[PDB]
């Protein structure tokens, strides 16, 4: 019926028209981590390299290690080695780590294969504890952890079959995983696009970002290959920071607005997007203030303030919408209040 | 934006909701209407193009050929209806469709009295002229490329869809190198990737360097594919590209290729051509030291009609670059026959 490797239909919906072809699809997606036995090695070898855990570089890594927790523990029980990794919650931003998990090129001795086992008992809690996020900063700093150890396979990613076939990295890098990538053009539209970021970019007057939706705030760098329009950008004219994975796009831009660096990146999901907070108004005048942290429009008492400016920025105005409530752009502050009065972003990326 | 699709290389089934490109080359040219302007509007750009000294057009594309061609009757008549002896008359498709210097005027005062639509029919065909605006078709010699208007319109807002098989078109206000970039459409997903409009389609993959995996282009088009639309644009020197900038190559590592550069002296001539990565059917080609120096594509035949078996490379890789045409199998410009003189070879004659 047909030669081709892939095949898709488009819907439009309410003529009953529908067109089918062949080509590449980017849709809105908003574990087997090595050999049981070679993660197991790798893990000893980092407790006894000086490696104390993890910081996942997204929220995938950790629900993996969530759900490889028991089997890995017992397999460190089985070969005698005193250690429990604990996997706690994911803590926003995710940030980098300077270690990684080293292979070991010599894998556990009596663990057994496949990463689907079940029944069996769990191992003992240790004073040793191999942690992964979860606030526990304290117990082990970040510059005493592994990040951005996997590699997703060559054909380790599917949406049909919900298997994620993972290795640990034979280098360090920053760079997210190209695997899980998907950017695409169309007309005056495009996105850019991976398992946590949803990007989308328009074209009105100059190509620009439209809106955005982030479940997760990572560290990684989003590599040019999988980014349009990599150059003649400064990186302080992006939207979403170079540092937070945004990609080095001209579609990562907005007229009127600089790298929103000290945005609300603590949040568990933000959605930016390009309207007025609700109930508040904002006016463009050179007289408003400096630019400074992202202040939300809402107090500590939940106070909504309503009158905000900007000092040279363009309408409409740039927000973050988290569950706690609704944050403006750095280059928008209160215009009669006082920011004192407000919450601001604690937090840089 | 909403859909399903199957990979059947890693069995698969998938809906929903995202951005998809699909391998919509030759703008099909069974079915689309177009709408180049306003008919007066058109009329008065023709009018004073030839009145400025523009004698005709060079095409950008296949599909604005075939658009004038759907246009010429009642642009004709329209000129003949208001005191204009001049008759548009359109040729066939030259390859490669070479850039003109110059391009229609913006009138801002639309001929008075022809029609509004463009779909009329029924009508009285307009008489000849001495006078001609010429659009392609082997005419270079009664009007040179220096004097023809080129990429002269742009595709509105919402003018291009599929679904409906409109296009509607503007006059530019002002001249340019760019390709339209309504009809154009690129894509990455892991390890797979695509530079595409209605008459290209690039095909890009992952191996240890993202590299050209295979392209097929329906048309040899000069204007230039803008980075807006492409992957990977910073890095890369215009002399790393396979497929010619100025012969509407992307701007993108994508577009490059271990052991090989521009491929300026391509067989740019073809109608069509598929490049790809395999040798030319009994030839064999070896990475040699020895061989010659980068120069013309050469075709894989004889013009008399017989195969060069053997050919070479002075420092390319393996598979060797190949264009693929209805007239034959063209290699690359690093690939030189091993042994065979060059001069009874045939050799491509065009430089983008
Ligand atoms: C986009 O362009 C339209 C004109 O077609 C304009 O009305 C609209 O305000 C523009 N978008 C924004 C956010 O200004
Ligand atoms: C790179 O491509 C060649 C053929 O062009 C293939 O044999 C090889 O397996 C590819 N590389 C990898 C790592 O698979």
């Amino acid at each position: 019926h047909h030669h081709h490797h892939h095949v898709g239909c488009s819907v439009d919906f309410s003529k009953k028209e529908t067109r089918c072809g062949t080509g590449v699809f980017v849709y809105n997606d908003v574990y087997h981590p090595d050999s049981p036995r070679r993660l197991a090695a790798a893990v000893k070898q980092a407790w006894e390299d000086g490696i104390c855990g993890i910081s996942s570089v997204s929220r995938m890594e950790n629900i993996m290690w969530r759900s490889v927790e028991g089997e890995l523990n017992a397999i460190l029980e089985e070969n005698g080695v005193q250690l429990t990794v604990v996997v706690g919650s994911v803590k926003n931003p995710m940030w980098r780590g300077p270690q990684r998990l080293p292979v070991p090129v010599n894998e556990l001795p009596h663990g057994w294969k496949a990463w689907g086992k079940s029944y069996f008992v769990r191992a003992a809690k240790t004073n040793n504890s191999f942690v992964v996020d979860g606030d526990t900063l304290k117990e082990c700093p970040l510059k005493h952890r592994a990040w951005n150890s996997f590699l997703v396979e060559d054909h380790g990613f599917g949406v049909f079959h919900t298997s994620v076939w993972l290795k640990v990295r034979e280098d360090y890098s920053l760079e997210c995983d190209p695997a899980v990538i998907g950017t695409a053009v169309k007309g005056k539209e495009a996105v850019h696009s991976d398992l946590g970021y949803w990007i989308e970019s328009e074209k009105n007057d100059t190509w620009r970002l439209k809106r955005a939706h982030l479940i997760e705030m990572k560290t990684c760098e989003w590599p040019k290959s999988h980014t349009l329009w990599t150059d003649g950008i400064e990186e302080s004219d992006l939207i979403i920071p170079k540092s937070l994975a945004g990609p080095l796009s001209h579609h990562n831009t907005r007229e009127g607005y600089r790298t929103q660096m000290k945005g609300p990146w603590h949040s568990e999901e933000l959605e930016i997007r390009f309207e007025e907070c609700p109930g508040t108004k904002v006016h463009v005048e050179e007289t408003c203030g400096t630019r400074g942290p992202s202040l939300r429009s809402t107090t500590a008492s939940g106070r909504v303030i309503e009158e905000w400016c900007c000092r040279e920025c363009t309408m409409p105005p740039l927000s973050f919408r988290a569950k706690d409530g609704c944050w403006y752009g750095m280059e928008i502050r209160p215009r009669k209040e006082p920011e004192s009065n407000l919450v601001r972003s604690m937090v840089t990326a």
